[PDB]
């Protein structure tokens, strides 16, 4: 079974709710692993506490970067970087879940929610899994973002594990 | 005062393609031209000279300047690791426009991309600072050896790099 994780959304320290995500561990089981193991914080560190630096209406919520949180940092289970899994699935609509890279295989923790289909980004990001509830919660965060990304609230990832 | 214009003397696997000028917009974009500028001269002690575009993909943009790490992870400015988003008074218009790579608001580097194409959905994410003045063939054969995650099927430098008069 594809693992299920989830995050605990607050907005300006009050919690908002839940967003839930499958991820794709039967197509991309490295990347998927990634995440999964962020997002419970077993290896001593990941998303837990971390914010949505970079919030951009129609496009996207991005965040992962649980240690300079502005963009600049991250780093997966791995190492500071890992490879490009595959490019097997594509950017198909909102909610999608992939990997945020400066360069070919840059993958570290950032990772980015869609709110639209972007389909350019098709062979150039990873992507791992799809919101399975909680689209709500990820249209509300979009509300909160401007062209650059700056938020006007502070939306942060209060808790965040695996469902099982 | 008319703006500065620097060059890249673009090689491919050390053998050398041609040069690429620009028109940095200090006029505009004052501290976002200066960084770009005193990079390529090397004046700093650190710049582009030797550096890589390390992401062309083709029919988006070239994207380099990570002199640091060659590989996207890194770069710095010459005001620091970071510098905040001077203005988006100008626009990704057409090809040869210069703007510069982020990963969210307020952390320009080094990092710059060369699109190849009006990217006007980038308008008010990157901060555009100059465009291409002359060498666009040069930009246009750098993009032969792109894809669509970026990687390079030859090595792309910037051999050479500096102000021009």
């Amino acid at each position: 079974v594809n693992p299920t994780v989830f995050f605990d959304i607050a907005v300006d320290g009050e919690p908002l709710g839940r967003v839930s995500f499958e991820l794709f561990a039967d197509k991309v089981p490295k990347t998927a692993e990634n995440f999964r193991a962020l997002s419970t914080g077993e290896k001593g560190f990941g998303y837990k506490g971390s914010c949505f630096h970079r919030i951009i209406p129609g496009f996207m919520c991005q965040g992962g970067d649980f240690t300079r949180h502005n963009g600049t940092g991250g780093k997966s289970i791995y190492g500071e970087k890992f490879e490009d899994e595959n490019f097997i699935l594509k950017h198909t609509g909102p909610g999608i879940l992939s990997m945020a890279n400066a360069g070919p295989n840059t993958n570290g923790s950032q990772f980015f929610i869609c709110t639209a289909k972007t389909k350019w980004l098709d062979g150039k990001h990873v992507v791992f899994g799809k919101v399975k509830e909680g689209m709500n919660i990820v249209e509300a965060m979009e509300r909160f973002g401007s062209r650059n990304g700056k938020t006007s609230k502070k939306i942060t990832i209060a808790d965040c594990g695996q469902l099982e």
